[PDB]
């Protein structure tokens, strides 16, 4: 749970969470770390991986209109109109566009071979408890789908190994394609103004799911990952950001030299 002799751990509104080392992949704390819950849009991080894995950031596609109707939210995927892949990674990571999500399956071979891709590739990472639906994290035909914690920081940190996408989920905006002719849209972590040092993170919500979150930080050459799953907020009660700062600074005061597990 926690190293012998080290601190408490205030706790907070996520059930399951997690706390690791993003370049070693050492366990430093964890409540529940595989315990399975549906991701809801942290699942977008394993589709990212899949887009980055397969497709140049040049690359364009012409999105049908099936791609631009989905579930709240888009970030305004239009019919006839081009997009590269680094645009929809843009869109699907900085506002959680569902469009985007659905845009870049479109160019992976559609819906059931992009979940399987995904899936696949969460199974190479030990990812083993993952079961994605949709590309999205939105419900789907096999259900809310699932991941855990200790999954969550697994495929977080291959995504960070990847530099292009360590740059876009840490950008604080980016100009995205409209009928007018570009949109300013503004990445929606908000632990990047928050909390000093943080380096990018993907949150999530929907009913089945309740709120998820994965991202990591950074601080004197050392850096975390957690994730946080199946919360929610109370009135007057501590937030995801709450909560994620709490963890990020009960792992950065413990003993760098201690930890109870590997990934």
């Amino acid at each position: 749970v926690q190293p012998a002799g080290s601190v408490p751990i205030p706790d907070g509104p996520a059930q399951t969470w997690i706390v690791a080392d993003l370049d070693s992949g050492q366990v430093l704390a964890g409540r529940d770390q595989n315990v399975a819950h549906p991701p809801a849009s942290t699942i977008k991080v394993l589709l990212a991986l899949v887009a980055l894995d397969e497709l140049d950031l040049n690359s364009t596609v012409v999105a049908d209109v099936a791609d631009t109707q989905a579930e709240c939210n888009c970030v305004g995927v239009k019919p006839g109109r081009s997009y590269t892949v680094r645009q929809l990674l843009d869109g699907l990571l900085l506002v959680s566009g569902n469009d985007a999500a659905n845009t870049l399956a479109h160019m992976l071979g559609g819906q059931d071979v992009t979940v399987a891709k995904m899936n696949a590739k969460a199974a190479t990472l030990g990812a083993t408890s993952t079961h994605a639906t949709t590309p999205s994290g939105l419900d789907g035909p096999g259900g809310s789908g699932a991941s855990t914690a200790h999954d969550l920081v697994v495929i977080f940190r291959a995504a960070m190994a990847n530099p292009v996408f360590a740059q876009i989920i840490a950008e604080p905006s980016a100009m995205f394609p409209s009928d007018d002719g570009e949109q300013l849209i503004v990445n929606q972590d908000e632990l990047l103004q928050r909390y000093p040092g943080a380096i990018g993170g993907k949150t999530g919500y929907t009913n089945a799911a309740r709120k998820t979150f994965v991202g990591a930080a950074a601080r004197g050459g050392r850096r975390l990952v957690i994730a946080m799953m199946y919360g929610l907020v109370k009135e007057g009660g501590p937030t995801y950001w709450d909560q994620a700062a709490t963890l990020f600074d009960w792992g950065f005061a413990l003993n760098p030299q201690a930890s109870v597990d590997s990934l």
